[PDB]
Formats: C-alpha cells, structure tokens, sequence
DNA sequence: ACGGGCCTGGTTAGTACCTGGATGGGAGACC
DNA sequence: TGGTCTCCCATCCAGGTACTAACCAGGCCCG
C-alpha cells in the first residue's frame, strides 16, 4: 500500500516512497533542501531535479527542441516543448494545412489558411470588395475603413460621369440639378 | 489664391487571446 | 518493498500576438 505518511495530524497524506512524503514534509517546514547557486535568486526545491531544471533558466539554454518537420525553434523542457507541437503540427486539431511544402504550417480554421497561403503570394489577403479598385488590404479594420468609398447612389452617365452619392435625396440631384 | 472635407499612408493606444517559461507533485523504470 | 535518477502533466503567470479604434498630417477637389 502506502507505508510512509504525513507526520504532522490532520494532513493525512501518504506515499509509497519515504521521498515522497519527505518531499512533501517540506512543504508543511518550509525547507530548502535543494537552493540555487547564485545571488538575486531565493527559489528552493525538494528535489536534486527541480533544482536542474531551474539552472538552465539562470543562464537561458535550450537543450530540448520541438520534435516536427519544419520548426526549428528549441524548447526549455520536452513535455513542456510537446505542448508547442499538439498546438501547431499534430493535426486532428490543426486540420487545414499548407503543403506548400518548406513553409509547413497549418490552422484550425479552412479561412485562416486560404490568408496564410497569401503569405505565398505578392498580393494582400483581406482585399476590398467591389468591381474597379481591386485595392488590397491586411488588416480587415483598415479595409472596412477604406469601403466607406463605394457606399452610396453613384449615377451612371459612362466612365466620364463617375460621382457617388451620399444618400438619394443628395444622389438625385447630381441627375437632374447635372447629368 | 483659399479653407474645409474626404481620404489615406503612417502611427499609436487599447485589448481579448495565446504562448511559452517555469513549476508543483509525483508516477515510473531499474536495480 | 524502497532509493535514484527520469519522464510526465496540469497549471499559473508574465511577455508577445493579431487586430481594432483613434490620432495625425499631406494630397486632392470644389464652392
Ligand atoms: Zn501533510
Ligand atoms: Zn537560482
Ligand atoms: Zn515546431
Ligand atoms: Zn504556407
Ligand atoms: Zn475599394
Ligand atoms: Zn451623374
């Protein structure tokens, strides 16, 4: 079963593992069995392994990568780097993919790839909607913005009249005080 | 020659959203 | 059964995203 139990009453914890408990006792003491060695840092430990695992950050290494075809970029820890992966290359969640190949990426969502792809491109994604123009934009925001153009009662009198048109009242006018 | 709008390329706060970085707590493989 | 040195996860929290709304100032256009 579980031997090794809290000392102090109430706690009730138990572990299979003296260290485990001991550990644990720490934690009810307040013991820094395993410190840094270092000015500025105060972190303790109840482990020869946490103890490590915070070395690497008091200089900033990276010995531990994420294991996919095309990201480079290493990781802190390995459990901690799979995150990283599940949350871009495992696919199940991240369906929609650019097989471009060499950009290897991938999305949630169908949209948000077909933009990416326009990463492939030399012409923007969010692009105005409308016939002429054919201005392109990045951010959608500034796109919206950009539309408050083509809105209103423009006349048709050829190419040579070409004025919009606030509102009818406004639009009619251009036709009958003009035209 | 002008002054006021209408836009627009260039910037800049204002934010809800994520993402690693760093841990806390322990199972576990072996011996 | 218990050490030892490993290997995971589920999280918590600060730095960085991905855009949006709000400013700014110069280019045109027209009564
Ligand atoms: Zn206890
Ligand atoms: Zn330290
Ligand atoms: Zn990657
Ligand atoms: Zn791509
Ligand atoms: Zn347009
Ligand atoms: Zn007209």
């Amino acid at each position: 079963y579980k031997r090794y139990i809290c000392s102090f009453a109430d706690c009730g914890a138990a572990y299979n593992k003296n260290w485990k408990l001991q550990a644990h006792l720490c934690k009810h003491t307040g013991e820094k069995p395993f410190p840094c060695k270092e000015e500025g840092c105060e972190k303790g430990f109840t482990s020869l392994h946490h103890l490590t695992r915070h070395s690497l950050t008091h200089t900033g290494e990276k010995n531990f990568t994420c294991d996919s075809d095309g990201c480079d970029l290493r990781f802190t820890t390995k459990a901690n780097m799979k995150k990283h992966f599940n949350r871009f290359h495992n696919i199940k969640i991240c369906v929609y993919v650019c097989h471009f190949e060499n950009c290897g990426k991938a999305f949630k969502k169908h949209n948000q790839l077909k933009v990416h792809q326009f990463s492939h491109t030399q012409q923007l994604p969010y692009e105005c909607p409308h016939e002429g123009c054919d201005k392109r934009f990045s951010l959608p925001s500034r796109l919206k913005r950009h539309e408050k153009v083509h809105a209103g009662y423009p006349c048709k009198k050829d190419d040579s009249c070409s004025f919009v048109g606030k509102t009818w009242t406004l639009y009619l006018k251009h036709v009958a005080e003009c035209h």
